[PDB]
């Protein structure tokens, strides 16, 4: 293990995610992660999640003194997410990369609709 | 009528793979929810982006209700969460703070 337990200190100092006032306002995720609690679906909440803080993340990198820490977290997540496999972290990355406001996507994806249909059904 | 409505929505919208080639690496089909909880979700943001076409809102609305149907069993629960989490703000502080908060029950949850 070790450094994201430093790291997610240092967050918490930077954004006072501490102060009494984040306390009171409705839990985010952690409520969320309980009804889940005994699933095996629980992988779709759990992928939403992830990409949440990867994209939370990059909306940061702007603040620098902080950057070198949610890397260190990130990598965890990474490695505890999809057990440290190469390609499907790359997959992943993809995937909430992809911009919905691309017209060039947009009009991919329509066509795909139904190889995915399919790959739900 | 899902597969119609695919059709109609081919009518009114008349390089390299998006998601299908994604789809067919990702054999372990236990983790493989992971992969699929963003196609799924990455539809949900484009017919809402595409709400505006009044004339096709009929058909995205009936594959919609499949993509739920088949991918969340149904459960108008499961469906909640899923709809709000992605509806989440990067960009506001107060989530910001929140988010950072609870990275430690999510961390733990993960591992």
């Amino acid at each position: 293990q070790g450094q994201f337990f430093r790291e997610i200190e240092n967050l918490k100092e930077y954004f006072n995610a501490s102060s009494p006032d984040v306390a009171k306002g409705g839990p985010l995720f952690s409520e969320i992660l309980k009804n889940w609690k005994d699933e095996s679906d629980k992988k779709i909440i759990q992928s939403q999640i992830v990409s949440f803080y990867f994209k939370l993340f990059e909306n940061l990198k702007d603040n620098q003194v902080i950057q070198r820490s949610m890397d260190i977290i990130k990598q965890d997540m990474f490695q505890k997410f999809l057990n440290g496999s190469s390609e499907k972290l790359e997959d992943f990355k993809k995937l909430i990369q992809i911009p919905v406001d691309d017209l060039q996507i947009q009009r991919k994806a329509i066509n795909e609709l139904i190889k995915v249909m399919n790959d739900l059904s």
